[PDB]
């Protein structure tokens, strides 16, 4: 509880919501993941079933991409229409001001192993290759408060799943400026990519 | 601003949720009760394996209001359930959700009242096009802000008003204010 970590749950259920469908019904490219130590970008399309999914609205059996990207401080997302769309990452979702998103990470989970790396996932009839299952997503935030806040350690208040580690995750080191800082790890299921 | 961020990311979970009221349902897909005071909305769909983790062939229900400054957010499984409303969505402590309101799109004609949407297998009736949704909250700030009217940020479609949501106004406490009103197509409950 608190309200920024309330805020952190709220962006975990969009960003969830969005991510489990990538994959779906979809053959081609249909994920991406852009780590780096500037954050990480993830990329993502599927197929619109109209009535499922409010972005499908006008694109019932087409194609759309989604984007999760940090700039400057801020999460951002943007959306695209159309086979291979690259979606432009500029619309605001948590951060760039009194809010500063000081670490988003994506990792995913092949066979049993943990990873965080460049990859792309393509669907061909045969199957999903590489097999993705699952994607673990990492967001450290910080704000102001009078007074100050106790120093925090990244890392220290998640529960892991099996096989995946802060050292995968690469959490940075909280800068001593007094702020206070909340964090969320989150697993998402990737049926579609397995 | 932040508060103008998290009153954003509220609307995106309750329009991506309030969007598959009615998906695959027959029977009463959507209850909409107003108040002066708060209003609550209550619907219902099938989940069709692979469209959400929640996730076969059975039907949920989903619910929200305003409790004690706080949007909270109920689900429940079955037919006819009652999602009560037990987890807080925003707010109940630095930020207070002073108001929450649904209206709804009826053949061009945008209504608040109480109202239940039935599917059958012929449609929807009444048959509903959108729904309207309007939070406010407020924080303190340091320094205070100034007196905030409700509705004086919103871009309303024709037809919608401040009459028409009962929006309340605000008192001159220097809390700062932020208000966000958004629209959500019904797909399901308009065939």
């Amino acid at each position: 509880r608190g309200r920024l970590a309330d805020e952190l749950s709220l962006t975990a259920t969009v960003l969830a919501r969005e991510l489990y469908t990538v994959g779906y019904r979809l053959t081609g490219q249909a994920l991406v993941l852009s780590p780096s130590s500037q954050g990480d970008g993830v990329q993502g399309w599927f197929l619109c079933e109209a009535g499922m999914e409010e972005i499908c609205g006008e694109s019932m059996g087409e194609v759309r991409g989604t984007g999760y990207e940090v700039n400057q401080g801020a999460l951002r997302w943007g959306a695209c229409k159309g086979e291979g769309c690259a979606p432009l990452p500029n619309n605001p979702v948590l951060g760039g001001d009194e809010v500063q998103v000081e670490a988003f990470r994506v990792a995913y989970l092949e066979g049993g192993t943990w990873k965080r790396q460049a990859q792309a996932v393509n669907l061909r009839p045969e199957g999903a290759s590489p097999k993705v299952s699952a994607l673990a997503l990492y967001l450290l935030a910080s704000v102001p408060v009078r007074g100050g806040a106790p120093a925090f350690t990244p890392g220290s208040t998640l529960s892991y799943p099996p096989g995946l580690t802060s050292s995968l995750l690469e959490l940075p080191g909280a800068p001593n400026d007094g702020r206070l800082r909340a964090e969320k790890l989150w697993i998402v299921q990737t049926p579609n990519l397995a």
